[PDB]
């Protein structure tokens, strides 16, 4: 009877973003709409921002996050997560006109990433071996600002959602190695909470994928799994 209160960032498509009319539409949107159907749950997106999100989970101020957020091990530390409904792959995007194409021409240079993000985690965890310096951001609008501005040479950040700007004719490049985050996309919750939540999530996506609806989810935006 009480309303399920899910956060998700501001800009993220193909995941989460506003169309033409300002409407919330994306993958995470219909598939957390559809989990809420199946689940006659009575669903309030919010749209704060990625790391903001964060901190409203912590704050029980939401119930869950679906953000294309990547599951790891550190994060199970802190979160309980879902059954994972997307793969996840990390890619540091550059300018069209860079001529960045490895890790190592990185040295010395500064690097992107939105706080929280498992983007940061890597950057934090690769610094000494490629010798990089780390700036981060509330929300892609502000990196990927800094990123066309020239104040970060590289923005790591997930290869879909890259692709997909640059499928919009974003100034946005992909010259680099991907890495792959083999926990996949995952519905988060804070650790031993809102159970009822993982596994109606997990019932209901498995009805998704088994029925069909979740591939004519991502053929909305473009996309064969």
């Amino acid at each position: 009877e009480t309303t399920v209160k899910i956060a998700s960032d501001s800009s993220y498509a193909p995941f989460e973003f506003q169309n033409g009319q300002k409407k919330w539409v994306g993958i995470d949107v219909d598939i957390m709409q559809e989990v809420a159907k199946i689940n006659d749950w009575k669903l309030e997106m919010s749209y704060p921002g990625f790391d903001a999100a964060l901190q409203n989970l912590k704050a029980g101020q939401v119930d869950g996050i679906i953000a294309g957020m990547t599951i790891t091990d550190e994060r199970k530390e802190t979160f309980d997560f879902s059954n994972p409904y997307y793969t996840s792959a990390l890619t540091i995007a550059t300018t069209k006109d860079s001529k960045l194409s490895d890790y190592s021409d990185l040295k010395g240079k500064a690097v992107g990433a939105k706080n929280g993000t498992a983007a940061q985690t890597w950057l934090q965890e690769n610094q000494k071996k490629y010798g990089y310096t780390i700036k981060t951001y509330s929300d892609g609008v502000h990196m990927f600002a800094a990123l066309s501005s020239g104040n970060i040479a590289g923005a790591m950040d997930e290869v879909p959602v890259i692709s997909y700007a640059m499928k919009q004719g974003q100034d946005l490049a992909m010259n680099f190695p991907s890495i792959s985050l083999p926990g996949g996309y995952g519905f988060a919750v804070m650790k031993g909470k809102n159970s009822t939540l993982v596994d109606g999530f997990n019932k209901a996506l498995a009805e998704m994928k088994s029925n069909g609806d979740y591939d004519k989810i991502l053929k909305k935006y473009g996309i064969t799994a």
